């Protein structure tokens, strides 16, 4: 017998196929059934008539690194019908890094000495023995690599110093991590060469993870990023991961045009994929960037002044008499939200074909950037349903098939029957983020109920206590 049928539903297998009226049987951690399935025995044969049953979201791009850690519940995740979680991304990685004042923008996963583990298995058997409630598919950052090696983050690694870097990659990679971050658009790497990141990188070919990158430059200089990402690749001959694309600065507003048709091309001859946030305002550290800036900007938290988290950073300049960019340096370290980004182009991004969906949410953040709690959702009602960007199936497909298929997540991503009950019950008439840039941690309407591994972890809008997650390999 089954242990419980979502019936009466209408199933969107993650495969991008129009829905189709079906049941789901589940026993143990398996789906064991799809379609008609009244006659099968079952414990329990739950109504879901009016609903959409699909495989669980599985986010491709997360901070989540330490709020796995330090809440298991995964609430802003889980409540949005994220079942998996991808992280380490952008070079940051909560492991291998003892540190107790990592240098920005480590700290967005810090809670305060939270960077305890020597080694990169130190932090995959804390995951497993205390289960968070999402699967998690882990990557080692490159930044991280190089704050728990070189002495001086601000120049080029020496050959030993890129050993050293490789050997922690190599065992992080052997002890289960999928793949390997960089972020040179930050401090703590702007100064590593191309070189450097591909010996650092090496050892993906020969454990098979896939290179994940927030680019050197985003906006006037984002070809030569892009030219620089897919001679990595090429150089490495492994699946590339272009992180949350855009194109930020009004000087590049439409350039996603350009971009894309170069994505496209490359896509031709090697192995590329990209994911996006479906919002026009990015979140980081608060760094000193003429271009990231020169727009609406945001305090999300600030360690020196507290009390400026929420705040405009243009009204706290003014206040001190200065330009936001000369005020940065007196309130680091410190996050923001900054509005650098214009609807053609993210509407552009989102509907590009392989396009993935990823959130990109700073959980630890005091008042942050919404796409934390609403990202999926916002996908699927108000683009999907809403502005008819996209069908419902392939909205649901960015964030599930395609996903699974690029990270190497097995049996992952579809109602498929022996494939793993990670799924998601929703009203698509109702399903929408709530979540607001003024209200950024407002749960999302229409998600009923979320399944990891074939136990419930959200049901009647709260966790359920079951910590079904598990760590994932490719
Ligand atoms: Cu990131
Ligand atoms: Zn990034």
């Amino acid at each position: 017998p089954f242990d419980y049928i979502l019936s009466g539903g209408t199933v969107i297998d993650g495969t991008n196929a129009p829905g189709r009226l079906a049941d789901v049987g589940v026993r143990g951690d398996r789906i064991a059934a799809v379609g008609d399935l009244s006659a099968s025995s079952a414990r329990r044969r739950i109504d879901v008539a009016g609903k959409v049953v699909s495989p669980g979201f599985i986010d491709s791009h997360t901070h989540d690194d330490n709020y796995l850690l330090k809440h298991r519940d995964m609430t802003p995740k889980i409540s949005q019908g994220v079942t998996t979680v991808v992280t380490g991304n952008c070079g940051i990685s909560l492991a291998p890094l003892a540190h107790a004042n990592p240098p920005a923008p480590l700290d967005l996963l810090d809670e305060g000495g939270s960077f305890r583990f020597a080694r990169f298995s130190d932090y995959l058997e804390a995951l497993r023995a205390a289960p968070p409630a999402v699967n998690a598919a882990c990557m080692v950052g490159h930044s991280t690599l190089r704050a728990a090696v070189m002495p001086d983050l601000r120049r080029e690694a020496t050959a030993d110093e890129i050993q050293a870097m490789q050997a922690l990659a190599d065992d992080a990679l052997a002890s289960g991590a999928i793949g390997i971050s960089t972020g040179a658009f930050y401090p703590p790497a702007a100064h590593a060469s191309t070189e450097e990141i591909i010996e650092v990188c090496r050892p993906l070919i020969t454990h098979g993870g896939v290179y994940a990158t927030h680019m050197r430059d985003e906006g006037e200089h984002i070809v030569q990023a892009l030219e620089e990402t897919f001679r990595i690749g090429r150089e490495l001959d492994v699946p590339v991961v272009i992180s949350h694309h855009k194109v930020m600065g009004k000087l590049n507003f439409g350039r996603s045009k350009e971009t894309l048709a170069l994505i496209e091309a490359a896509m031709a001859s090697q192995d590329v994929s990209l994911d996006a946030y479906p919002y026009v305002a990015g979140s980081t550290m608060l760094k000193q960037d003429r271009v990231l800036l020169a727009g609406r900007t945001l305090i999300t938290w600030c360690k020196p002044y507290p009390e400026l988290s929420g705040r405009d950073l243009e009204e706290i300049a003014a206040e001190r008499g200065k330009s936001k960019y000369d005020v940065v340096p007196e309130l680091q370290p410190a996050g923001a939200i900054y509005f650098m980004m214009d609807e053609p182009d993210v509407q552009r991004i989102l509907a590009f074909g392989p396009t993935m969906i990823g959130s990109d949410g700073l959980p630890h953040d005091e008042r942050p950037h919404p796409r934390l709690w609403g990202t999926f959702p916002r996908v699927l009602g108000h683009y999907s349903r809403d502005l008819g960007l996209f069908p419902l199936e392939t909205a649901v497909w960015k964030m599930t098939g395609l996903t699974a298929a690029k990270f190497g997540l097995a049996e992952r991503g579809q109602v498929q029957p022996g494939y793993y009950a990670d799924l998601v019950v929703f009203d698509p008439a109702t399903v929408a983020d709530s979540a607001t840039f003024e209200h950024p941690t407002e749960r999302a309407a229409g998600i009923h109920s979320v399944y990891v591994n074939g136990a419930a972890v959200w049901e009647d809008q709260s966790f359920t206590g079951q910590h079904a997650g598990r760590v994932l390999n490719r």
